[PDB]
């Protein structure tokens, strides 16, 4: 039922959006086939909007509050069965954890690392499914034992102290 | 009215938890002062057990069952409640996003990365408040476009197709 619609990017207002318009001429300048801007509409919201081409996300915000209501699950995979092979690559920022986890809950991890000419530092997340996962042994090791251990402890204060 | 209680590693049932008694081992085999291993008791279940040190953190594990409850935040607080200027250290695999954003709703920020001897890599989190966090310039103009942009599409199926 969402409506799925595409900005003419060459028909933006520059007087009203001119960053905007920079941003993406930007983008296209460096491009053979010019950058897609996708909204995706409800009733009157846009519940959300996302640059991206054929296998590469460029960006993507829902706005806060459209948020958790699976919009942003919606988008990606939209980007997906617009891509060969459905993989698709994309860039995080190392303090942007919040993003982290969800690229991580669609089966996204990291597999690079750079810093970037301006100091800038990333990740690379792809769903190429070549990274393995490791769990640590410990963490079996703890909780058997914090399960499994006898404690004989008891200290409530109630009728003595 | 939890109660918080530290293993006596040396009394570790070594039939019992071989493993176990072997990985603390082969902690204190390259330290001074012996690491601490705590438990947090509710009842009669370890709501969460803790490997640690004075301003680092080893590993942390909530079993399954008591998790998104704020144990884990308990822990953390708790060790660094008995770290120098409240400031502690810890290490995490890439892989393990769920455990990023956890440390990073704490204020931790990945501050050193690396590829270890076996070849694994992991981050270094700390809440050391040295890391600046940085929001691209580009999700505020994609989100006020989002909001502002005149919209006059009107398509849904009804009366007509
Ligand atoms: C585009 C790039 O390459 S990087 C920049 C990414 N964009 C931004 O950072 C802008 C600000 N943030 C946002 O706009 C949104 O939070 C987005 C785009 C990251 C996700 O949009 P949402 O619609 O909220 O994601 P969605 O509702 O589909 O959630 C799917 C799963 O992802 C995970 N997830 C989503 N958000 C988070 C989060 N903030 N923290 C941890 N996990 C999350 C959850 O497991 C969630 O499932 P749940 O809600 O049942 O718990
Ligand atoms: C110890 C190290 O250095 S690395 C290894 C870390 N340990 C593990 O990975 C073992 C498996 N995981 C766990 O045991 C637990 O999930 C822990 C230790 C990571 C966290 O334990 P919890 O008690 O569940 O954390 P807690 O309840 O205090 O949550 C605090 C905040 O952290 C964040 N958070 C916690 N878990 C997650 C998660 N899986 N994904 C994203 N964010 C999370 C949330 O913002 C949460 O607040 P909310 O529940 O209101 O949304």
């Amino acid at each position: 039922l969402m409506l799925v619609i595409n900005v003419v990017e060459d028909k933006i207002p520059a007087n009203v959006y001119p960053e905007l318009v920079e941003w993406v001429r930007d983008l296209n300048s460096i491009r053979e086939e010019p950058i897609k801007l996708t909204m995706f509409v409800e009733d009157d919201i846009v519940r959300g909007i996302m640059a991206w081409e054929p296998g590469h996300l460029v960006y993507m915000v829902v706005p806060e509050e459209s948020r958790r209501g699976g919009v942003g699950r919606f988008m990606l995979k939209y980007l997906q069965q617009n891509s060969d092979r459905k993989h698709v690559s994309c860039r995080v920022h190392p303090t942007n954890i919040p993003a982290l986890g969800f690229f991580h809950q669609q089966g996204f991890q990291i597999d690079r690392w750079y810093i970037a000419a301006d100091g800038q530092r990333y990740f690379r997340m792809t769903n190429y499914n070549v990274i393995s996962s490791h769990t640590p042994p410990e963490e079996k090791l703890l909780t058997h034992y914090a399960e499994s251990v006898p404690i004989f402890l008891s200290m409530a204060e109630g009728q003595f102290v």
